[PDB]
């Protein structure tokens, strides 16, 4: 019935409470096997995407960039979703990529759902994450039913394809924000004799008491950013879909900017295997700290 | 109750912290409202000195804290007496005061607070204290009843002032990504309040984002909570005591030309949330 395709992280968590809620899943990988622990769930697994593909059907997808989600929804897979299909896109991509991929749906009756996930695979698993829509009406209120399954909150953005995407862009943006103010905070502590540890604790028990600044704050503190959660150069990829978004708009960035820079000189600094939270040591680096 | 205590400062936060000492019992020589509760009044500060006493300041700014605490009024303090020091001012003009203090025999202790005026009322705010161990034992009892959470950052007197500065830093800089977001927002045609609201009831779910990101949503920077040009002297201190200690502090440089520009194009008599509003003239949107 509901075809998913791409089943990383995020997909597979996502894909299992699905299967769990009792719905029936066509699923698809670039790489086959990690589909196995689904088909003991209930779910299907086909070799090629387009046969997932149900004309007028629901089709999930959550991939790593723009260029994966274009390769696959090439305009002959689209025309299969054809009439009154729905697509759920959960990518973090463009907005620009959004709303060129949904014109395309609607030239074979289909819809396209921008619906990019604010939420680390555990997140997913303990349904405390979120989720922007935006697309076609009709089209998000066939699918909310659906989503509501893996996450706490539903926002809906409109009309626009791409708006989800902007929000999506936007929250990662302000996550990347938190990072560096920490890092120059933590930095200047640090050079004036105070351990990162008790500034960290002591501004994140109160003012700044919200989960992404207990949780990436305590990497910063620590100043180490092994095991991975998202590879370095992805950070790049993600506040550069910002600026482009940003500029097409025409709005400056100043601090995404800063952020670009830090991952530019983290790549010059063989930095490309730590978590892209390591965006925080520039300040580091900056202060004689290395 | 035993400790007889001077308070020299009575603005937004002097007041409240006064009253709340009063009513817990201790006896204040202030420097007419909390007269009515239980204080004594006098004209020059030093009157309101009493030799190895407790004294108790929170002044505007580091001008103000200098030239109160002179040469004269230190060594009245003198022997075994202990300064609680409340302004928002930076680490090396607390360094230099406490130097003051212990020629004398004082101890001088570094108290910014974290808290409204609100908060105070509540016992809800935050306190963090540096400088003599001696000292703070002596005058933590006294902090705790208009403090919720107190933090020890150690024997520098300056310590706590980074923790201060470090706070109000990262506030500024909450302010300028939530203008930088909510206006890309908008100029994608999203309004600034759906993004708002979507994102300070999750990721950004505290206080600070809630309360400022409304200002922000609305570019309404009312009431006037701390004048525009106060902004700019407290990013200024950042930014002296981070090259102090040979410390770039990229972002703080961004706050510090909203606040220039703001000045340029007038903005002296709103709320420093008003830094904001440079990513909207930056934007085309003013
Ligand atoms: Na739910």
């Amino acid at each position: 019935k509901i075809a998913f395709l791409g089943l990383g992280n995020l997909g597979t968590p996502i894909a299992e409470i699905l299967l769990e809620a009792g719905y029936e899943l066509v699923v698809w990988n670039r790489t086959a096997s990690k589909a196995e622990p689904l088909t003991k769930l209930g779910a299907t697994v086909v070799e090629n995407a387009i046969d997932a593909i149900t004309p007028g059907g629901i089709v999930f997808s959550v991939l790593a960039d723009d260029a994966a989600v274009e390769e696959l929804f090439s305009m002959e897979l689209v025309e299969k979703l054809g009439k009154d299909g729905v697509h759920v896109s959960m990518s973090t991509i463009s907005p620009e990529t959004s709303r060129q991929l949904a014109q395309v749906h609607e030239w074979y009756g289909a819809h396209y759902v921008g619906a990019p996930i604010f939420a680390r695979p555990e997140a997913v698993r303990a349904k405390v994450g979120n989720i922007c829509l935006s697309g076609n009406a009709g089209a998000k209120e066939r699918i909310k039913p659906i989503v509501e399954n893996f996450v706490k909150g539903v926002f809906d953005f409109g009309d626009d394809p791409g708006a989800a995407n902007v929000i999506k862009l936007a929250g990662n943006f302000m996550i990347a924000c938190s990072l560096e103010m920490m890092g120059e905070a933590f930095t200047m502590a640090e050079k004036n004799g105070i351990s990162r540890q008790s500034i960290y604790e002591m501004l994140t028990s109160t003012l700044f008491a919200a989960p992404i600044f207990q949780n990436y704050g305590k990497l910063v503190a620590s100043n180490t950013y092994e095991p991975v959660a998202f590879r370095f150069p992805l950070g790049l990829k993600d506040i550069n879909l910002t600026l482009q978004t940003a500029s097409d708009v025409n709005a400056p960035m100043p601090f995404a900017d800063i952020i670009r820079n830090r991952f530019i000189s983290g790549l010059a600094k063989g930095r490309e295997n730590l978590d892209w939270g390591a965006l925080a040591l520039g300040a580091s680096d900056d202060a004689g700290l290395t």
